[PDB]
């Protein structure tokens, strides 16, 4: 568990556990992630796209934090005659996990049933079958509905309702989480931060954007107000020490220290504060370590397309997996974000150039 | 839950949440199933492959009723230098649903750690990227460990340490179980037989066999003493109501009634039996399918191998999915194959011809 | 040569250099196995199919050791008219490998003439070209003949008549011997076993199967009533070393110590044995490597189809090779195999369960 405590089971466990998709049932999420940051911050805020703005009062630049907080989903674009809940594809999320079991297919906040569709009908043809990618069809989810009367009566609607679901579990005693790594985690890191926050330099304001995976755009609406004069984002993606794969993808992640991005497919790490972090966390001997993408892109890149020009930083937390079937994330990479985090906060009145 | 009361949610949860595959560390459930069963025969006997041996005593002819208890898992066959567990194949497991997440690696009776491993190595070449069926290799599971010596201290050692792993849970309200379908549910149907076999008029020695995914023959075995005179076993295998699925298929199960086997693989059932089975259950309103394999082998089957040259007869659960992704079960099926066995039984002294 | 000694030189040069197929021609061998056997076995019997059983009487339980020696060969099926030799396949021997020089074919016993071919007729087409695998046709071997009459002239009659040919060398003056790894060996493991079988703590039956290779179902027959109550079968197979090949298959072999078959196609190791194996060894201190096989089948296997129902442990010589073009084996392992075997028969009593 806390083997380092540096990272609280339970708080890792309510937001893991939340729903996904803020403003959907699965908004659950949206609500639990502010009862806890009313407690350290003078006031949270609902903002029209359902983003939250958690106002930390300081004096000094505003910094602006930013989390996502969208995971990943499908959504049901209708009934079969038989009975059986279809699927529509979302993105941030690969066909080829499509489902393996255990899919949780909201009816409304509170009320989910237990649905499986891990499997697509079989194509035709011997070389066919090979292909073990399921088509664009995707794959079919059936809620055990043996009409499209009963899935309607059992509340199924148009509109995405499923989530991936999963378990909080602990792998190699000695550290890693499961399904921790995505979703939430750098929401975590968030909320650490403010935990810890005490003597605050700079103010900062906490915003946990909706629609990151997706439609990061929307994310920066809430960015637009918030991210004014400086601002940093946490995503996280890894290439990880895996079999097969060459020494140069496996520097990308090494389980090690935290990860600062260089640059990314939307943010070109501003290369002051990009430089300035790493400085810092020597300085404070926190370990970390240097990360660049070829692709995907990060909120903090969308605060970037602030009208403000504000330059962002962005963190990153090694130990990198795809939520479709594994999230494994390391607890010393929670860590040392939230300290290299919260160092740098008080240091950005200097760092700020 | 028990909607028709007809199987009982801890009858089944206790059979599916007992580890696969007797003689292993997964032997949990060997003992499990014989701690009720030994409840309502006069005695239960240990074989040497591990068949349980559950001797009914009565009057007339022997007739064996074998269940298969071999579920299905996967071997570790080796550690990685990089302390990542990996994995061998086993039969009756499609490596198209390899793993998708949540593995349990018994490290020991009672002892397990959660392991993941759904992903391998990405394929170099853009269209070997769509080929998302994994090569022979498989797939590799991660203990989380990070280095070998740390993987042996977990306690992972060669030798087939892994189950799928699962929950049991309701689909459909109106009815249908999840994980239920395979591994435990002919098993249950046998447990079920049991408690409601009250007049004996024909002794029914009750076998439950382990191997029958994967060296039926072994089963086999157990068949040889306890199968003379008659024996019948229940697998189960389902084409069922897929969508992009011919009706031919479809035909295969329908999600009612209970299917009899006319043929399998390895058993042609014996006409009359099969017949006569399709007799009584009309005369007792029991509901049936006729459903036949082109593929498959049962342990009914190799009841078939028996020097006696006893005839088999093949009763079936229809609902069947594969375990790797789900195991959909019809709570009327279970239901539908105790009725109709039990009611065979006493039948049996005239039905043997 | 005898490095170590614990290999004789001269009794593996005369099992490798008896010819295999008994009851055929190659039935060299089998008079030969029995001519040592007997000096140390109270008697030798010939059963039906040819099999061997040798009866080492003591007290205890009926150990059953099962060598196999089919070796591997090439049936001629016709004469072509232009006085060549055509060949038909068997089993357990690789077409790529096909032939390439130096051929025995058995006129009679005693009565050989070097054949060679190697080459199959040349496809049609420059890609063709590339491919180098004949077809199933195979390929043909030259008597030498010029006509049909003279290829019958030489005595070549429809019938395997053909064996693979080799000599026996040491490879590594350090250690390592060529065409001794399989055909010979296990069977060389057996008969050093008896020699330095003392006290008896069980009595243990030799059975030396035939048609292992191909028509392994046949030694089972001899298994079948001597394999009652325990037995042993030995038969090697190796991934061992290769440059490309992957580390999870260099695992499979490193030269060094014996492996315990954990599991095989046909016998899933009895666990307790497995186990109990790997607990002797270690206080013995003698080396051994657990080896998983995902396919391949063994005697072992075979004796578990007895009706009798009796577990089977497997030790297999590490250093495999295959028949048509290397044999190499570890001289240190087949040492390690008599060893730890040895010991065995004696703890079997209490091993035994
Ligand atoms: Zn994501
Ligand atoms: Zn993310
Ligand atoms: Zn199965
Ligand atoms: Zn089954
Ligand atoms: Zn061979
Ligand atoms: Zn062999």
């Amino acid at each position: 568990m806390e083997v380092r405590n540096m990272v609280d089971y339970e708080l890792l466990k309510k937001v893991v556990e939340a729903p996904g998709v803020s403003g959907y049932e699965f908004l659950g999420i949206r609500d639990v992630v502010i009862e806890e940051i009313k407690d350290y911050v003078d006031e949270v805020k609902v903002d029209k796209l359902g983003n939250v703005i958690a106002h930390k009062k300081g004096e000094g630049p505003k910094v602006m934090i930013a989390a996502h907080m969208d995971q990943i989903g499908l959504m049901v674009t209708h009934i079969e005659k038989n009975g059986f809940l279809r699927v529509a594809p979302i993105g941030g999320v690969d066909p080829k996990t499509l489902i393996a079991q255990r899919f949780k297919v909201w009816i409304d906040k509170g009320k989910f049933i237990y649905g499986v569709g891990a499997s697509v009908p079989p194509h035709i043809q011997k070389p066919e079958d090979r292909k073990k990618a399921p088509d664009w069809d995707q794959i079919f989810i059936d809620i055990g509905a043996e009409s499209k009367e009963e899935a309607e009566d059992m509340g199924v609607k148009i509109g995405t309702v499923i989530t991936w679901d999963g378990r909080l579990e602990r792998l190699g005693k000695h550290r890693f989480v499961s399904i921790a790594f995505d979703d939430r985690i750098a929401v975590y890191t968030i909320l650490e931060v403010a935990k810890q926050l005490k003597d605050a330099k700079a103010d900062v304001y906490f915003v946990a954007t909706v629609q990151e995976e997706v439609g990061l755009r929307g994310a920066r609406t809430s960015a637009f107000g918030i991210e004014p004069d400086y601002g940093f984002a946490i995503d996280v993606t890894i290439a990880a020490d895996i079999p097969g794969t060459p020494e140069h993808k496996q520097v990308t992640h090494l389980g090690k220290g935290t990860a600062i991005k260089i640059m990314d497919r939307s943010v070109i790490c501003h290369p002051t504060i990009v430089r300035w972090l790493e400085e810092l966390a020597k300085k404070h001997e926190i370990p970390y370590q240097l990360e660049i993408l070829l692709g995907g892109g990060t909120d903090a890149g969308a605060i970037h397309l602030t009208k403000a020009g504000v330059p962002t930083g962005a963190l990153s937390v090694p130990a990198r997996y795809i939520h479709s079937n594994t999230e494994v994330v390391d607890e010393r990479d929670v860590d040392a974000t939230v300290e290299l985090m919260t160092k740098a906060l008080e240091n950005i009145h200097e760092l700020k150039i």
